[PDB]
Formats: C-alpha cells, structure tokens, sequence
C-alpha cells in the first residue's frame, strides 16, 4: 500500500547517498596508505632490533664453534663402554625412527632408516658425547634465518619502493574536500587516465610481496632428523652422561664450556626466530592491506563511471513490504528492493527500528544495497 510518489521520494533520497559513498571511498584508499606506511615503519624498526639482535646471536655462535674445535683437537673416547654402547644407541635410534615415519609421516620408512644407519656409522659417540647434532642444528638453523631474512627483506624493499613511488601521488595527499559535509565531492577531472598507473603499480607491490607435520618435512629432507629421539632410546642417552672427568679432565672442561656457550646460542637464536616471525606478519599485513587498496581502487571507479550519467536514478526504490505484505518476511523487519544502477534489483532488509519514521531509513538501505553492489563484482 506504498504510494508510489513516496517510492520516489525514497529513491531521491537514497540517490544522494551514492554521492557520499565516493567520498567515503577515497578516504577508504587515504586510510589504508596510512595503515601501510604505518606498517612500514614498524618494518624499519623491527629491522633495526634484527640488527641488533644478529650481533648477540653471531658472537654467541662464534665462541660456541671456538668451543667445539678446541673438543676435537681432544677427539678420543675417554671410556670404552662408550664404544659398546653405541653400537646398541644405534640400531635404536633406526627404529624409533622408522617407526614414527611410517604411523606419523608416510611411505618411506625404510629409506629413512637406511639413510640414517649409513649417516651413524660415519659418525662416532664421541660427537654424541659432545652433543654434536644439537651445534650443527644450530649453525643451520643459524643460516636458514639469514636467508629467510635476506629473501624476506629484498621481497619488502622492492615492494616498499614501488609503493612509495604510487604514494607520492597528490591523489593521496588529504584535502578538505574529503571532509565537505554540505558542498559535494569530485574525483580528479582525468581519474580514468590515473587508474590504470596506479593499479598496476599496486599488482606490482603484490608480485614482490608474495613468497607435527614439521618434524616429517625434516626426516625427509635429512634422516639426521631422526637425532631428535635421542631421548627414546636407552644407550644413547648413557653416552651423553658419560663422566670423562676422572679419565681426560680437559675433555670434560672444553665439553662443559661448549654446552655454556651452546644454551646462551640457542637462547639468542630462538630470540631472533621470534623477530623474524614478526617480521613476517608485517609481510603478511602489507599483502593484505595491498589487497584492500586493490579493491577499494576498483571500487571507487567503478562508483565513478557509474555516476557520470544524472539522467536517471542511481538507486530507484521498486518495492516495500513487511510480514504483513508477504509474511515470508521475517516479523521484525522490512524488505525494500533497490535498481541500484539499473543493475539486477537488490533487496535490502532493515529492523523495523531504522524503517518506521526514520530519517536514517534510506541511509541505511543505500548503505546496504551498495555494500551488496560491491560484493557482485
Ligand atoms: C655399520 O657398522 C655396523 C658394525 O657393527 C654394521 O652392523 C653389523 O653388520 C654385520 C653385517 O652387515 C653384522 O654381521 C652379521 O651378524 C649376524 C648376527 O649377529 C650374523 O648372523 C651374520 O652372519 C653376520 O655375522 C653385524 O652383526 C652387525 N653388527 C651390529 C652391531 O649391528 C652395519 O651394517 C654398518 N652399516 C652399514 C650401512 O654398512
Ligand atoms: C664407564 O661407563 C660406565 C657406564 O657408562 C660406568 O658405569 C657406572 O659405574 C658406576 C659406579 O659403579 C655406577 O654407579 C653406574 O650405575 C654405572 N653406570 C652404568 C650405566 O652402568 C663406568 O664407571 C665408566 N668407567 C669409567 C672408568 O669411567
Ligand atoms: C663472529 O663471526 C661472524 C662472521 O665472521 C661476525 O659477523 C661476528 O662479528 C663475529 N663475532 C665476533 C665476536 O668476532
Ligand atoms: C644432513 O646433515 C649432515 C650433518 O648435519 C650433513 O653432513 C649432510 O650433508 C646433510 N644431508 C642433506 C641431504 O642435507
Ligand atoms: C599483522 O601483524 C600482527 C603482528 O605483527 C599479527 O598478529 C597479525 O596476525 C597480522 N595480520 C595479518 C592479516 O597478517
Ligand atoms: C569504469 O568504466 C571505464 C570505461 O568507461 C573502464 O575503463 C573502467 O575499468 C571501469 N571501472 C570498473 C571498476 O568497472
């Protein structure tokens, strides 16, 4: 029982939200380069702890492998049990870790095996006794962090670049026109000679940006791996409490100093992994907020060429029904239906609170309608 000439009131009105939404798009776009180039200073900073925090972890390295060479200038077995039990450690660890491939992991479980039993007989106990595996899983783990952030660090740089290259555009510099509450908005007079430059740039920044189940990862690359079970099995751990310190007294200083320096490494080392895990959601959060600026770019000239034409409504109101009307409608609402473009007609639902004699009604249904506009492309 809606009066028509009432209809086009409400499409009068809701045509006049079309015109803020342009307006809040820009800002939307000025909000977001805000929002990246916060991050990138919180990049910058988070690179200078790294910095500081690579110092701490290489010295701490270097005189733990000044340790480990002045324990091998001593190589020898101090007991001979050592001997004997670690052709009993390793037919265990073999196993321990065969059998946690095959139920955990996958197929392979032999090849494993094999590859670690050829690894074991050219090594000695006296590199367990040492606690060998756990320093060259360090300086590894030591070199991985310095590549991921030689990789993640160039990936950043070059996108950093080709945004603050898109930024320096006076497109994005604040203007009062951005918070007009009664004069209207105006795009730039050659924004479609402007869209193409910048969205290219920002795929550009998007290309540059873009780079236990662990523990299987691992076992298949190297079945040194496997060396994490050292505790499962018996014999191997009784290598690692050998006392030399009645037999080679110098052995058992270096060997004490060694695991000093190893626990203060490895200390620094797991400190720096968590820098870097920062440093990567800084990586992820500029890939995600590249990606709003990408849709919020599209979304304001998609608004723009849409609205150069005045001869006929943006958003033309068709119907409006209750549960009375159509009683498929769910009680405490209404559902108007909106040509929002002349495009496939949209139906908005609003609260009976924002419908009956509200003059936020069709703020709210343009609100609406544009928001499931957007969505479509
Ligand atoms: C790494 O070195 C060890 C040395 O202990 C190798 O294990 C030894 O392998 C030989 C032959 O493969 C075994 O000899 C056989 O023993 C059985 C039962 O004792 C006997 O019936 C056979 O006639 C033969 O004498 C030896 O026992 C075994 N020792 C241990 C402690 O396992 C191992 O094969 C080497 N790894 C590689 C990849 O070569
Ligand atoms: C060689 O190693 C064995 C074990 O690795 C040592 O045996 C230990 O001896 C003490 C003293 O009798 C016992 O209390 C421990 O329980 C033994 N340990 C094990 C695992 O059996 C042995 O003392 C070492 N020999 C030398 C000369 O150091
Ligand atoms: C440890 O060696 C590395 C590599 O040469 C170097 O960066 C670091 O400064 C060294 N630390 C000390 C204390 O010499
Ligand atoms: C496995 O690790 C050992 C020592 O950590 C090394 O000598 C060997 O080359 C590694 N193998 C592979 C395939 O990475
Ligand atoms: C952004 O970074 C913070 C911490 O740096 C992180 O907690 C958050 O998950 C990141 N967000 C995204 C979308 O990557
Ligand atoms: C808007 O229309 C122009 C052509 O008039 C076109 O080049 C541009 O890609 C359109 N933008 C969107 C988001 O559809």
């Amino acid at each position: 029982t809606v009066s028509d000439n009432e209809l086009q009131e409400m499409s009068n009105q809701g045509s006049k939200y079309v015109n803020k939404e342009i307006q809040n798009a820009v800002n939307g776009v000025k909000q977001i380069k805000t929002l990246i180039e916060k991050t990138n200073e919180e990049r910058k900073t988070l690179l200078s702890n790294l910095e500081e925090a690579k110092k701490k972890k290489e010295d701490a390295l270097n005189e733990t492998r000044e340790s480990e060479t002045k324990l091998k200038e001593l190589p020898g077995v101090c007991n001979e049990t050592m001997m004997a039990l670690w052709e009993e450690c390793k037919p265990c660890l073999k196993q321990t870790c065969m059998k946690f491939y095959a139920r955990v992991c996958r197929s392979g479980s032999g090849l494993v095996g094999r590859q670690l039993e050829e690894f074991l007989n050219q090594s000695s106990p006296f590199y367990f006794w040492m606690n060998g595996d756990r320093i060259d899983s360090l300086l590894e783990n030591d070199r991985q962090q310095t590549h991921m952030l030689d990789v993640m660090q160039d990936h950043f740089s070059r996108a950093s670049s080709i945004i603050d290259e898109l930024f320096q555009d006076r497109f994005f510099t604040r203007e009062p026109q951005d918070t007009y509450h009664y004069l209207p908005f105006s795009l730039p007079h050659n924004f479609h000679a402007m869209f193409q430059p910048f969205l290219e740039m920002i795929h550009e920044a998007q290309q540059a940006m873009d780079i236990d189940r662990t523990v299987c990862r691992e076992i298949r690359h190297n079945s040194t791996g496997c060396l994490r079970m050292k505790d499962q099995c018996d014999k191997c751990r009784e290598i690692l409490s050998v006392d030399c310190s009645t037999n080679n007294p110098s052995q058992a200083k270096l060997r004490r100093e060694l695991d000093e320096s190893l626990q203060v490494a490895e200390r620094l080392t797991r400190k720096y992994n968590e820098l870097l895990k920062s440093y990567q959601w800084k990586m992820l959060n500029t890939s995600s907020l590249l990606e709003q600026l990408n849709e919020q770019f599209n979304w304001v000239s998609r608004l723009a060429n849409l609205t150069q034409g005045e001869d006929q409504y943006y958003l033309r109101v068709t119907t409006v029904a209750s549960h009375t009307s159509d009683s498929d409608v769910p009680s405490g609402v209404t559902e108007v239906v909106v040509k929002l473009f002349d495009s496939d007609p949209i139906t908005v639902t609003v609260p009976v609170e924002v419908s009956r004699k509200n003059p936020k009604f069709m703020e709210t249904v343009a609100e609406k309608a544009l928001q499931e506009y957007r969505k479509k492309h």
